[PDB]
């Protein structure tokens, strides 16, 4: 996250860090919980990922550093991508992760509500970015959670602004004209979260741009409520 500041502890407790073991363990993507055995991510995050048993997924964390050998971990049962999905700039960028075991739901770590088609009306101004991703372009993973809050644009202004690129309703920006505030690499397939009524509600899912936080130059995400008939139908048992 750039132009950030660091997360107060629970202040985001459907955030999750996705590492990797291979070929040591390291944070791979952020990640939302958004059913006590689902964690919703970016489908690029798993680029040569050929097996679910070299991921852990951990809730309940602030810091990095929190995280140990001795640190409890859910382990994934199955990685399900998009079938539409061939890379993040194309859309589609949506994955699923179902764990072995249920989430215990707690301050700590809960879900986030998945958005509702009746709000796509809804104006959303205070939504926020977070992860543990890149400050600057060239950084390194952070150890302490960053949020950034960050305005949505439309999709017309968007477009705009990536005049290579094709920004469909399935993809949502956030950003300033001016930049300085955005997501980043180690940020992806977290969440863009909105509140509105008092309620937060999964928005988006950090995906792509082009560099970070530059000027003119929007952060590309999911557009969530475009997915929620494929969520419920890749979860329902």
């Amino acid at each position: 996250i750039v132009g950030g500041t660091a997360s107060v502890r629970g202040e985001w407790p459907w955030q999750v860090t996705l590492h990797t073991t291979s070929p040591t363990q390291r944070h791979l993507c952020g990640g939302s919980i958004i059913g006590n055995q689902w964690i919703l991510t970016a489908a690029h995050c798993f680029y040569g990922v050929e097996s679910p048993k070299i991921l852990r997924v951990y809730s309940g964390i602030l810091n990095q550093s929190e995280i140990a050998e001795d640190t409890s971990f859910f382990g994934v049962q199955e990685i399900i991508i998009h079938d539409q999905y061939k890379m993040a700039e194309s859309g589609y960028d949506i994955a699923l992760l179902k764990l072995e075991t249920t989430v215990n739901y707690t301050d700590s770590q809960r879900p986030i509500s998945l958005p509702s088609k009746g709000d796509r009306n809804v104006i959303y101004t205070d939504c926020w970015v977070t992860g543990w991703g890149y400050r600057k372009l060239r950084d390194k993973i952070q150890n302490t959670l960053q949020k950034a809050k960050i305005p949505l644009v439309t999709n017309e202004e968007c477009q705009k602004r990536y005049r290579g690129h094709k920004i469909t309703h399935k993809m949502i920006c956030a950003g300033y004209r001016e930049g300085g505030k955005d997501a980043c690499k180690g940020d992806s397939g977290g969440p863009l979260s909105c509140k509105h009524n008092e309620v937060w509600h999964l928005v988006g899912i950090t995906s792509w741009g082009e560099g970070c936080a530059q000027r003119e130059r929007p952060g590309v995400y999911t557009n969530v409520v475009e997915y929620v008939d494929w969520i419920l139908e890749k979860t329902q048992a």
